[PDB]
């Protein structure tokens, strides 16, 4: 298991514009297109992203390409972030995958807002971090995906994904 297979399980794959759990226009492997209600505002962002007239549909390859860009940006954002970087650097390889997953889903800004849990992760207080992570809108809104990520942080294994 690696970050790519992990996120591919969490986000699924869809070749047609779809609405995410929050109701935003998405495509591929969890690639947010726009928070705008407009399906046209979304088709346009889509064309801009792919560099062709897609008419709301892309191929597997195109989805994978977006996905490679997104994981890369996720990692690079963590590394450029003063609050996130030190957490990441402190962690083992499995747990770094968990942090990257949260960033991919909620953006750097969002994750940086889990100040208390980040401090616990940094101190390697696993059980306490898992409890604090659960007190969040994130866990209440997407409990199954949250539990997987949280178990990954508590255990440092890929069991939740096995
Ligand atoms: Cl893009
Ligand atoms: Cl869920």
């Amino acid at each position: 298991m690696n970050i790519f297979e992990m996120l591919r399980i969490d986000e699924g794959l869809r070749l047609k514009i779809y609405k995410d759990t929050e109701g935003y226009y998405t495509i591929g492997i969890g690639h947010l297109l726009t928070k705008s209600p407009s399906l046209n505002a979304a088709k346009g962002e889509l064309d801009k992203a792919i560099g062709r007239n897609t008419n709301g549909v892309i191929t597997k390859d195109e989805a994978e390409k977006l996905f490679n860009q997104d994981v890369d940006a996720a990692v690079r954002g963590i590394l450029r972030n003063a609050k996130l970087k030190p957490v990441y650097d402190s962690l083992d390889a499995v747990r770094r995958a968990a942090l990257i997953n949260m960033v991919f889903q909620m953006g750097e800004t969002g994750v940086a807002g889990f100040t208390n849990s980040l401090r616990m992760l940094q101190q390697k207080r696993w059980d306490e971090a898992a409890v604090n992570l659960a007190k969040s809108r994130w866990y209440n809104q997407t409990p199954n995906r949250a539990k997987r990520v949280i178990t990954t942080f508590r255990t440092g294994t890929w069991d939740a994904y096995k």
